[PDB]
């Protein structure tokens, strides 16, 4: 075999788990939309591609979601010039579809599961309450003048009000554009600069692992550089005395008092902006395609049923937040969790005490979180129930192996199906997974395309594409689907230049992938993490899943540099475990032959620093150029 | 029985007056009697109601888009929905649609101040007129949602005032032309709005209202305002300021007499109405629309050929939905009447009536009591024929008016429908069908279409179920023309209705369902006085009152007294003729007390009567009894009262 | 007969062109919409007019746009206070159906015909180019702020981005108001304050007959005295170095560079203004959406006879209405390819229009005849020696057409063997009024035949206003009822707007123009009411003697106007240009007016013959192609002059008559 999987403890014949008993509609678990094989998938998933998907698409078009006007045209425009268009003539409001008809069915239904920061203070809110919350929301913006197409910045921490937030601005039509809580003033500043937002929603202060979010002081640090914000509504999460400027700066409560609970839906086109999310690239979704790509992913990807409680542990300030907290769940009318906490607050059992007071039937989480919690000891997890769940998802990078296998063995108790869900900010929804009812899951692959997704592994050298299994490459997409990201706000130049003219023809995700003998898909990492040792590509995931297969290694980060010998030279970043005395042990030689063991010489570090922690909200970019978290500049 | 009727000089069983012949078999929309009421009502309220609605809504309206759900929301968080899903224009519906079938069928028929002057308005015309001032408000920059302020007298381009900024999406917000440059100020400042319209001078009663006079001293006050629309009503010289200032006719003359209409939604708010902080009662688009309309086809048994005579003012809410909403929504012809109802003489109502051949009149308590004052020589000798249904509405009428009213306006052959409801019901709440309900004087009868209303005990707070029984007035669940909140104030909206009362909408009146399932409504709470710990009523005093010959007016009220806790004082009107200098005025007031004691009960004799000439008001003709108690307690029209008190 | 028609050499029995073969269906050409005859034309006509062609309208309606929101009511309102509705509850958008529908159905189909004022820059640009320049542009006026209701003024030359600029104002909604490239800075600056707009595109410079026109140089100048112009953009046509303006231009490349492919379409409603078109106080004349979409829809279809595959050749330009209706709406509603000619019928050559017919296989031409009187001025070398079968239909438009330059037009551009369709209207008309339909209407050299689609003309004496029925009667023109495409109003002037058209004859629309109807009852407009002259009672106008001209042999082009005399009241005085290669010094001046005036006494009669005849170079006239008869009339006597073309004749003119 030429594609080899990610390095595995367990023998590769012993890696196949096919759908577990939850996932094929016994233990009183219902039966799943996909099943019970893989040819059950095929089957679907070749109805959303090809020249015959537009009848599928208009279906389920018009079944996921209530619209005011019916649209004609299904599909249209490509990569080339960046008008991919879907749904044109057709009208809706995202609002309406995550709010009002499930209020208007079941007002007292659970929409928001409120896991606040100290456990004791969440609460269940209902579609009533939200969409009340929202509503008030909605019109104090119009009070304030905002307009369809106007952009609203959001920096609001994960309270459950962020999502009254979102769909207030989705509601009458204005784009908002969230900012993560955590993000510096500097970073807002470029942020709310960028979308010429008048108006913008925070907190006096936001709670996270038992800490404080100086928001609103982040906030007026920004402002003064901000000269187009006139408004700033202040929702008091805390209570603590912060600073409010008169006449720009209104409390949340206080003007949601003076509007009505009730406010019109603005009629939004498919392709009416529906929010940008700063990645800087102020990534540009459309109302319906995204819309209806959330919503088919989670019902699909997470087998979502009317009574499930989704459960992801991801921020709104994120894609996977957008997605897969609120538009997606709230669309399809099910309970969705908003987490204000942190892994290990208070302590590292703190996801499984949720699952088990919630009886969460679904986990969504990242391998940063993952990893975590396997360095903590399996105590804060071994003695849970946790027999809620049917499914766990992972997100953001590669799973390694030995975490896949720590995530399947002590979270899902060998009973949960586990998809490993790769996807962008621009693709909008779950590009590759598993489908948990029909696909039999390989640790560390995302398995096979969703839904409308038609993807191929391209020599990035030749840009020919590789036909066929046991290949390797890059990363792309034939055709354009409905959730795809339309543009680059007030930047549609850097929108073609990054994802449509590196390989004409196709969309370019940035990822190297393969496709392995039995047609599963393996994405290796970003194509700029590759190290090119000897003409040989070494890729980031596989050299760091060897590395934390040698027992200690708690998380690794491989990087290249230019070598007088072999072009490029891997360098290894490397985490251990808190258990691992470095001072009675003098490592690096037996990590290096952990990789030569496994991947082989030419992989080998030329040079291993063992370091205590840089990582987003991993930051290879920065390990590069310092080859080429203060601590990694010394070491 | 515990219940008592409101005093009258007619014996109870000689006091029911079924629908006389003119609402009799052509046929009234609902009849002949009480059952064939209930019979339709009960399809209008409860779980199962949903059905008639949306039939109503399709039936009575044409939409834009049509609606998906009927109804939700509720009081507690002030929420209401009705037909969410659905679009639709207020204009079109009282203007297109008709001018469409027969353009020159009249629309309004414009009574002026000075007879001679008086004409008909075509739904041509007046849709002409509504495009131009629309397309004038878009030329300004009023975009849908932009509140624009109306200060016109009753003049017939009221209404295409109100219906060129609904045909655009605007929430237009009328003052009464009258009212002073800081009334007018507080209303203006408050909803926002960037556009004024108003005359250059109003007539009502031979008298000059200066309107523009009143609009340039409150504008210095409202620097919003950039633009005044200014129609020349009189032509008499008043100031212009150049840029703000323009004038309605050059105006328009610019521009086309067509104009698109705006596509609102069900929920988006039609105008603002402020009531006498200014509370600015708000309303949406199709539940206010079809309430109007509904109850003008209903309560009033309209039929296509009617002439409907609504004797109020635009500046409430009573012109709002029953001069210009309801009627021109149903399509039929509406009055707009300029002058009062004693110029040039007490006469003019009834030569207005026989002029136009009216067939249906609709006026207040307030000016049938003035008629009254005003001798039958003016009414005896009219036909009136062409009447079949006389409306009250404003205030409790008494039985001595309400016969007077049935005896002379309707010669004993019309019915007469006591219409009791608020601006924040939008419209008609309780009132007898003139064509099915046999009416008592003084009695609103029975709820309308979707009103389901309870008697709650202010003590207990619990619902008072059954008949013969009397407490305070609420509604069981929303109806589709209810206010949707106080702008910019939903607090106060919440705390005045949704709170008292949680589950409830808490009218502010108290009210007593009699043996029969009849409702009186008998004033306000807050007028309610308790002597020794009997509540009684402003209108069972009052009604007692003006049973004594001479006695033209009168308005009880409330203070602190140590023995009884309080005590009643009356403040009595007598009729200009009424020889004070022959009778003492201690000997009259000693037999309005008796008067008192004979029909109530000696708890009811006031403490102390003063007589005076007038009763403080305000322009819509309600009587301020706050300021009557607010005097007798010590805590200083009103010049005269304090002085007499003291 | 008492109705003449216009003075031809050909005798009148030898004068009718029954549809030629192309127009037959044979040939392996369409067959066409109407046919064969006048008896198939009535048929259809007779549904479109009177109270009971509602259902015909709706039907049209629907079958020829894409709606949103389906309309109710047909049609209401009427000319006496202006309140013209058509389809009113109806919501549809232009740019929809003159672009989207067409990209989803052929992206790859050519929506225009560039042809630039270098015959070898031309290229042609499909509905998917121009739908995605088209949502560019709306992007860009949407991030300048554009609201639905803006007026924005568009000052382009005849490149093809002209329609992206139209179309994208109309996409969001917008009022473009278009003024025709090479305006001064003065009515460019009146008609951009007037529309009040906030956004104005133009180019750096124009190219129209190897000159350049200094587009920017004239904005620059016009927007000193606009304060309201916040934002410009530039479209680069030439790339010579120009003056920008720091923040207030910005270049068109850049600018849509930054904004996505594609754009929404704003719902607009039936009656919202699509744009506004000066004329030349500046009058804005001001269209809806969709009566006019569909007038210029169904008139190109049926005028031109339009099929899918033809490639429409409208020679006019996007400032005056020929351009907006028949190079942008109409085509592109209907989906086939239409053409944007940038040069000038003589630029390189004489012989451009027939290089560019043999070059894209143009199936209709459509021109005004100052352009056929030119070319038949320039000599046949330049036409004879095409091939120029492709055409089937051949249109005039702006003014009479003269049957001697009719027959030209006929002989050498149809070779005997294409429709000629004389296509009477105005800017106020929407689209065209009267025109034979070319598959069923036998032709009369200088008659627009009969009535189009929803126009129901009647002749009317202008003294007593009564009714002439029948036939061989002669007066002004005017319409009975509303048309689907008729101007609404005049922008922010609705009193203008009555006053002109509605005031004067009551119950009608008054165009201003004399017509007759002759015995077969074939309408003839014989020139504005305004140039008739009175000689002794006498009512002559200006086609007939004008047409009476330039039957001698060696005349051009003519002009006759009217002055006072103290005999006659009126006096005809004549402006005459000859062929260049008309000797001027061997024939005599003298003799040559006094054979011209024995020439009007043949045709006409005593009473016509021109007092005085001035013989000149060029006569002045607009863009359009229209003689500014005013012009020469308070000359010869001893003001609105802003599309004059070359303002050197009028020096000369006003040397040469004194
Ligand atoms: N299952 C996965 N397996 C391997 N790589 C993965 C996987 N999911 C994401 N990625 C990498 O994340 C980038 C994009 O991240 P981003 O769009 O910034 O955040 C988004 C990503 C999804 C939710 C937050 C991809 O281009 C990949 O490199
Ligand atoms: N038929 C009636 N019988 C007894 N009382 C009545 C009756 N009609 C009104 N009221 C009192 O008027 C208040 C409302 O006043 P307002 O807000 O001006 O509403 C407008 C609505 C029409 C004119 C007043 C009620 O709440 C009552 O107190
Ligand atoms: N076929 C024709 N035969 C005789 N006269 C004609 C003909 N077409 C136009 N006209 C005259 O042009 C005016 C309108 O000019 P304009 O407003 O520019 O409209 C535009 C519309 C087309 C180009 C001019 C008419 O009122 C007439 O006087």
């Amino acid at each position: 075999h030429h594609v080899h999987p990610l390095p595995d403890s367990v023998p590769e014949s012993e890696d196949l788990f096919a759908p577990p008993p939850r996932m094929q509609g016994k233990e009183g678990r219902p039966k799943p939309h996909i099943g019970p094989n893989y040819e059950s998938y095929v089957k679907e998933w070749a109805k959303t591609v090809g020249p015959n998907s537009d009848e599928w698409w208009a279906a389920k078009a018009r079944e996921t979601l209530d619209w005011y006007d019916d649209f004609k045209t299904v599909r249209a425009g490509g990569f080339e010039h960046g008008d991919v268009q879907w749904f044109p003539e057709g009208t809706l409001n995202a609002a309406y579809n995550c709010l009002d008809r499930h209020y208007y069915k079941n007002p007292k239904k659970t929409a928001i599961i409120y896991e606040a920061d100290e456990p004791s203070e969440s609460r269940e809110v209902s579609y009533e309450e939200l969409m009340q919350e929202t509503c008030r929301v909605a019109n104090v913006l119009k009070s304030y003048g905002v307009k369809k197409g106007d952009a609203v910045s959001i920096y609001l921490p994960m309270t459950w009000q962020a999502a009254a937030a979102f769909l207030a601005c989705a509601r009458i039509g204005a784009i908002h554009s969230a900012v993560f809580a955590g993000f510096s003033a500097e970073s807002l500043r470029d942020r709310v600069n960028d979308c010429e937002c008048k108006v913008l929603i925070t907190t006096d202060e936001g709670r996270r692992g038992g800490k404080t979010i100086a928001t609103k002081q982040i906030v007026d640090a920004a402002l003064q550089q901000c000269p187009l914000v006139e408004n700033v509504l202040v929702l008091r999460r805390t209570g603590n005395k912060v600073p409010m400027t008169e006449g720009r700066d209104k409390w949340w409560d206080e003007e949601c008092a003076k509007m009505p609970a009730y406010c019109p839906c603005e009629r939004m086109a498919s392709e009416d902006p529906l929010f940008i999310l700063y990645t800087p690239k102020g990534v540009v979704h459309s109302t319906a395609g995204y819309l209806l790509g959330t919503a088919l992913t989670l019902k699909y990807v997470f087998d979502a049923h009317p009574d499930d409680r989704f459960a992801c542990m991801a921020d709104i300030g994120w894609i996977t937040g957008h997605s897969y907290i609120i538009y997606g769940p709230l669309a399809n009318g099910i309970t969705t969790a908003v987490f204000e906490s942190t892994p290990v607050y208070p302590t590292p059992s703190r996801y499984w005490d949720f699952v088990d007071k919630w009886k969460a039937t679904q986990l969504y989480t990242a391998p940063t979180a993952i990893r975590l919690l396997r360095r903590m000891g399996e105590d804060h997890v071994k003695n849970h129930d946790l027999s809620s769940l049917r499914v766990l998802g992972s997100v953001g990078e590669p799973i390694n192996p030995e975490a896949w296998h720590w995530y399947n063995d002590f979270a899902g108790k060998n009973q949960c199906a586990i998809v490993d869900t790769y996807w962008m900010t621009e693709t909008g929804s779950i590009s590759i997974a598993p489908l948990p009812g029909a696909i039999s899951t390989k640790p560390g692959s995302a398995t096979f395309p969703f839904f409308g997704m038609d993807v191929d592994i391209i020599d990035p050298q030749t840009g020919q594409v590789l036909e066929g299994n046991d290949v390797e490459g890059v990363l792309v997409a034939r055709r354009p689907w409905p959730s795809i990201a339309r543009t680059v706000y007030r930047d549609h130049k850097r929108y073609l230049e990054t994802y449509m003219k590196p390989y004409p023809g196709y969309f370019f995700f940035g990822d190297g992938a393969a496709r392995d003998y039995d047609g599963y898909m393996w994405i290796k990492g970003r194509v700029d993490d590759v190290i090119n040792v000897s003409g040989h590509r070494l890729s980031t995931a596989e050299v760091e899943s060897a590395l934390i297969l040698h027992k200690g290694v708690a998380e690794t980060a491989v990087v290249g540099c230019a070598d007088d010998l072999t072009g490029q030279a891997v360098y290894a970043f490397v985490t251990m475990k808190p258990e691992f005395d470095l001072k009675a042990t003098k490592l690096s030689k037996e990590l290096a032959i952990q990789v030569r063991k496994v991947i082989g010489p030419f992989a080998a570090p030329k040079k291993i620093y063992l370091v205590s922690d840089p990582k987003t909200r991993i930051m290879r970019r920065v390990l590069r150029k310092i080859v080429a978290v203060e601590e990694v500049k010394q070491k």
